[PDB]
């Protein structure tokens, strides 16, 4: 890891990079950080206020020796500039700076293209990376965040199974392939996903993550990583391209992916990890401006609230600028439709609200959701963008972990049951999530002001899959009983207020063989198992029908807490069940009233229904023995674990 030299403070008037007054100097406000290429000339601008000298080092090959090094000129607000009056297309470059007595060399933090494994910046005209028709790329319409159905997917998982029927296995382009077929001729890949009716694909890290995670020069050897180890924030990951050595390939191919998804009616959410970098000692930030971009404790060690070694100092002005401009680059250059913020509670509220404001100026339908977990850091508590501060973060969704644990049981105590598996006392937790996590009334309240702030889920890339958690908590159960519990959990997600979130393969009861944290497990653990999918086409059709049910009923998709408090009523129901009505054409629903029963009781039950008119079955008729509407008391005869939905027609 070597020596870190924080600078000769006389360069900065005696003001140390750790000093509070440093944030008031060198606040560069320009739009031109990085390299601006043209055949005529390339202009470079680097922010490096503590350096006493700065150089652009040019390379002809990603692996070669320097062919030239050119001094930069100290410019305004701690920046350095250089323009090369030659056509620099096809060259690579780094910056070399002298900070204190140290000479450090680093990739441009604003790199838009890189060589293999991201060790040099690549110079190219990004307009040459646009797919044909990119100008006319248009997004599918989205009227509300509550209208999204998110499908969380890893690019390698999608296609790497040997029977996926996809040619470019493990690559961005594998998700562009239409008409792919798996075992028994079932649809796979893109056709499987569009056939589900989901609206957004949320991609696990597609920015460039570190060579230590996946070596982009050894792709002919087994490899796998989720990618939560950021190296170059503004360029795609090389291993997802057909040629990691061609700087343009990963860019063009990611754009081809996004274009195809948009044409097939899907939006794309990027999982972004601005809370930490792969290695706080080796990252370009620390080589170029040591001590500025990462968070330090009072004793000048890294704050490590992420448990990854370091935290990005989002609250300092140039890093806030970096993050915002990075997000805007993904929106503008790649047409991205949303962001999921890893460990969002490590990011400060001012930065998050500024991101949301800048995105709203461009397209307010762009989604922003994040992990709003309460986690210690040197960042003061009142500035953490987490659930405790959700009232200060309007428009930003957060994963509802209270709902998640109430439905399927505690994710950290593997054997513990929850609502679906017959545990006691989880009804109110489910009800809190049904209401979108808002302050609904009495003890039914969570962190959300508005339901657009609550993301509902029972599975994601983290922790056991829903199937694997059910198996660990239901030792006495048959696989048939477990499948019924699994289906019930998915139904709760898709009929709760807020934003529904599905893990890729949840539709076929995805298993990881009991592996809890699969971030670097082999492909045999992590792939989308299209054989299992082919054996679970009934369960896939069930998920498709649930998604269609939510689409048909805007009562499930209410945009405001005021609507939920006016139209949602919880009904009397026995233990191990939850029952509620969505009354009076909620949200523009075509039917007059809906009644929803979550039944976790495997036996027979006779339930009193609200006398709201001639109820008829809309979903889950397989559980309904009889339905009596009374004068039009009203009563429902049910058996077995699952969801039942009734409606009073207009
Ligand atoms: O190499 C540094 C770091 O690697 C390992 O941490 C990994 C986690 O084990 C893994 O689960 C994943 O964690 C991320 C979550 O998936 C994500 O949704 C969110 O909760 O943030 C987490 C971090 O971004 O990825 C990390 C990083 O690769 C290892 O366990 C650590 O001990 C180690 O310090
Ligand atoms: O080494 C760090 C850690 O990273 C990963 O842990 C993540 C959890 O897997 C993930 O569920 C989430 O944990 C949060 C709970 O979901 C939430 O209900 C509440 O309790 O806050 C938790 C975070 O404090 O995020 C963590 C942290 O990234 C990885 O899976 C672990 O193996 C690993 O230890
Ligand atoms: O579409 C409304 C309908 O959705 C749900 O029914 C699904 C079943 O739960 C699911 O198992 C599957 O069942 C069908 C099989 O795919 C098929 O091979 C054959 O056996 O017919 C079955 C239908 O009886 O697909 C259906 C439809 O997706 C939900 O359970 C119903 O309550 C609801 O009416
Ligand atoms: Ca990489
Ligand atoms: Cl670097
Ligand atoms: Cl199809
Ligand atoms: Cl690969
Ligand atoms: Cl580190
Ligand atoms: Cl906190
Ligand atoms: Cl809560
Ligand atoms: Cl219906």
């Amino acid at each position: 890891h070597g020596t870190i030299d924080y600078g000769d403070v006389t360069v900065t008037g005696g003001i140390s990079v750790f000093d509070a007054k440093f944030d008031e100097l060198y606040v560069y406000d320009g739009d031109d950080l990085g390299a601006v290429y043209a055949p005529e000339e390339t202009r470079f601008r680097l922010w490096a206020p503590t350096a006493s000298e700065a150089f652009v080092v040019l390379y002809e090959t990603e692996d070669g020796m320097p062919v030239k090094e050119l001094p930069m000129k100290r410019d305004v607000q701690g920046t350095w500039t250089l323009t090369v009056a030659e056509d620099c297309g096809g060259l690579f470059y780094t910056y070399r700076v002298k900070v204190g007595e140290q000479w450090n060399e680093a990739v441009d933090p604003y790199a838009k293209a890189v060589g293999v494994n991201g060790t040099k910046t690549a110079i190219l005209d990004l307009r040459s990376t646009n797919p044909e028709g990119w100008e006319n790329d248009q997004k599918p319409p989205l009227a509300s965040p509550t209208d999204a159905v998110i499908y969380e997917l890893h690019v390698r998982d999608l296609s790497i199974h040997p029977q996926s029927g996809i040619r470019e296995k493990g690559k961005f382009l594998g998700l562009t392939e239409e008409g792919t077929r798996g075992p028994n001729g079932i649809p796979t890949g893109l056709d499987h996903i569009t056939g589900l009716g989901v609206t957004h694909v949320q991609l696990l890290p597609i920015y460039d993550y570190s060579q230590e995670s996946v070596d982009e020069s050894r792709l002919d050897e087994p490899h796998y990583n989720w990618g939560y180890d950021p190296q170059n924030y503004n360029v795609p990951e090389g291993s997802y391209s057909t040629d990691p050595h061609n700087p343009a390939a990963r860019i063009l191919e990611l754009k081809r992916l996004i274009q195809k998804l948009h044409a097939r009616g899907l939006r794309v959410i990027m999982d972004v990890v601005y809370n930490h970098v792969y290695d706080g000692y080796l990252i370009h930030f620390t080589k170029l401006v040591p001590g500025y971009y990462l968070r330090y404790k009072a004793d000048r060690t890294f704050s490590d609230g992420t448990f990854c070694g370091n935290e990005c100092a989002s609250e300092r002005p140039i890093m806030r600028k970096y993050i915002i401009e990075s997000i805007l680059h993904w929106v503008r250059e790649y047409h991205i439709d949303g962001f999921r913020f890893d460990l969002m509670g490590m990011i400060d509220i001012e930065t998050m609200n500024e991101i949301r404001r800048r995105l709203d100026e461009i397209d307010p339908t762009i989604l922003t959701i994040g992990e709003g977990w309460m986690m210690e850091t040197v960042l003061p508590k009142e500035l953490r963008a987490n659930q405790d501060n959700a009232e200060k973060l309007p428009g930003i969704g957060m994963f509802n972990d209270g709902m998640r644990d109430a439905v399927k049981g505690d994710i950290f105590i593997f054997d513990r049951k929850g609502f679906i598996s017959g545990g006691d006392g989880f009804e109110d937790g489910v009800k809190r999530g049904v209401a979108g996590g808002i302050n609904y009334g009495g003890q039914l309240r969570q962190f959300a002001v508005e339901p657009v702030q609550s993301v509902n889920y029972v599975e994601c890339h983290d922790n056991h899959t829903l199937w694997d958690k059910i198996e660990l908590s239901t030792p006495g159960a048959s696989d048939e009983e477990r499948r019924a519990m699994h289906r019930l959990a998915s139904a709760i997600v898709l009929t709760s207020q807020g934003i529904p979130f599905l893990h890729a393969g949840q539709e076929f009861m995805r298993t990881k063989g009991g592996v809890e944290n699969s971030y670097k497990s082999p492909i045999e653990v992590n792939w989308l198992d299209w054989e299992r999918c082919a054996a679970h086409q009934d369960d896939v059709s069930y998920m498709r029908s649930l998604i269609a049910l939510r689409k048909a009923h805007p009562a499930f998709r209410l945009k405001t807490a005021d609507e939920i408090r006016a139209h949602l009523r919880f009904e009397a129901a026995p233990p191990h069940t939850v029952a509620f009505t969505l009354r009076d054409h909620a949200g523009g629903d075509p039917d007059r009233h809906l009644y929803v029963l979550y039944n976790a009781n495997p036996g027979a039950l006779s339930l009193e229904l609200p006398a709201l008119g001639p109820w008829e079955v809309r979903f889950g008729g397989e559980h309904v023995l009889a339905l009596e509407a009374g004068a039009s008391g009203a009563r429902l005869e049910v058996r077995g674990v699952g969801v039942v939905v009734l409606a009073v027609p207009r």
